[PDB]
């Protein structure tokens, strides 16, 4: 049963798994036929193996991710604002997206879409 | 041409029109065949006349709306966090949703979805 409480719990488990580099913990949140479109507009990775590799690549560098506002949960859907920070060659970068999950009956994520553009990437020189 | 700058400008014009109770200014932002789903899950109002009435009802009470974070704009889509505040019978209420716009080629809004649930409605007693 998809209650706002469950969907909010899932967003928190997702954010925490990213921080820990827990690939199994992230993949376990998705339906086997789920899709990920990161960022919006590109072509969606489909299925368990594609999704795992995507995150395996994202987690090449250590990410510090945190929710910046309350999670919005309603009718099998959740949206949340957060920031992902990482350093590279002495430069600290902060990506500030808004993600959107859609859950299935079983309470698993069937689709994920990360919305952010160049104006949401904040890196120094 | 839908540039992030245009889409961000539209979100700002939308938020300002709500604050002013400028119904023509809000409706002018949408495509004639646009849809509004407020909140997510319910049934979408379709077309210019339905959309105008919806907002005419929302604007029964004076709304104070403000963007709380940067607007996320990418590939014909924009998402933003904001709060709508209003008073009623001595009670101040704050709704904290995340809206999602999808633009057409002409740069007009073809669809709007407001995502927020009971946990995003913050009223006193």
């Amino acid at each position: 049963m998809n209650t706002p409480e469950h969907m909010t719990a899932v967003v928190q488990r997702y954010v925490a798994a990213l921080n820990a580099g827990d690939l199994d913990g992230i993949v376990a949140l998705f339906a086997d036929d789920a899709t990920v479109e990161d960022p919006v507009g590109s072509e969606p990775r489909s299925g368990t193996a594609a999704i795992r590799e995507f995150y395996a690549n994202s987690l090449k560098l250590p990410l510090a991710v945190e929710l910046t506002q309350e999670v919005r949960a309603v009718a099998n859907e959740a949206a949340f604002a957060f920031i992902v920070s990482f350093e590279y060659q002495g430069r600290k970068t902060v990506v500030a997206p808004i993600d959107h999950f859609r859950f299935n009956g079983a309470g698993k994520v069937v689709s994920m879409r990360a919305l952010f553009g160049e104006k949401n990437i904040h890196a120094g020189a």
